[PDB]
């Protein structure tokens, strides 16, 4: 099976603190078992917001680490993520909260569905 | 056809009571809600020696809600545990900041989901 | 229809030996029973060089039990494992607080079910 | 039987930071609750190096808290986990990221499949 076709991540949020040039940030990391290159479709959901999508590939036998702070999502505003892959992968998302005088990190694999 | 399950478990809840400047600790019970219905969800609040205290939401269709649990008259400092319940399925994440004037730590989990 | 799973499952198990205040380093076995008869669970703590140690708690209907495992004679500072083993279904959780002088740290994770899924 | 023969970790990283005789690292804990020595491949994957395998065994009713910093794995290099095993195990995953002014933790169940 290798994973599953979709992969949902309630607690979105990109924290705007930074110390030195680490700045706080989420990353949603993506693994392919696989031997198909996965296209993945990612959709941002918000509280007050329409929906926002972004697309991504993952080779075979590969891991992705995407930085989701860099895809032009508002900063210090809650989302959610669903993620679908035409292919069965595994994801995991993780925050890192960083300031002048703090850093935190959290981390959770997501729920799944389709193709477990 | 939808995405997710219509109830969720979360069993270490705890809203810490220390202060950071403007910053207070808490718990966000993260929804997200793919459907193309309003969820209407129950949530119940379980307690080691108290009777449980219930709490109603909705989450319009293609939204995430962050909701805040430390605004909600739960008692500080109170271990509980949740057991949400919604007409639809949804995705539930619980993400917990305990800060003071000396600490700022976070942790999260993708909560226990069935019928979905 | 009852909720949750009467096996329970957290690979990582470690009681920190640091302190701030009135806090000290813990973990916390958080267990809910949202049935309507009370569990007896069975709490199986596996080493990587000794035998298994057992203990048991027990938790009402519609009640929330967040259980000190720093308070159970484990040694601190030594690597274990979790197996809790339900006669009903219920939900658990397992959260470190990792504190000294100068640090403190949370992480948590439901853990992985078995037998009610 | 307990747990599942597959294990999925997708946000694997090695920081490099230290503080005294702690040391940044990830910790793949291993719990083997059956009556069988379990025979565990580990396969590292990367974002743009072919995957690396290693291989570990774990007694009947014991623990393993596998020092993953201690595999001659790049540090500062992103990866993901996938674990395969003979036998039914569980699997967890937690890093410590530390340094001189930090000190954090973070952990989730993995992502399984082949489990009963
Ligand atoms: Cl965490
Ligand atoms: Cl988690
Ligand atoms: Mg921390
Ligand atoms: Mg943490
Ligand atoms: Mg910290
Ligand atoms: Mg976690």
């Amino acid at each position: 099976m290798n994973g599953a076709r979709k992969w949902f991540f309630p607690d979105g949020y990109i924290p705007n603190g930074k110390r030195g040039y680490l700045v706080s940030h989420e990353s949603l990391c993506i693994m392919n078992t696989g031997d198909e290159t996965a296209k993945i479709r990612i959709t941002f959901l918000f509280e007050d917001s329409k929906p926002v999508v972004h697309e991504v590939e993952i080779s075979p036998m590969k891991s992705l680490h995407l930085r989701l702070d860099k895809l032009g999502i508002p900063k210090c505003k809650p989302y959610s993520i669903m993620a679908e892959s035409n292919v069965p992968v595994v994801m995991q998302l993780s925050r890192l909260d960083v300031g002048k005088n703090h850093y935190t990190l959290m981390t959770t694999i997501g729920y799944w569905e389709e193709g477990s």
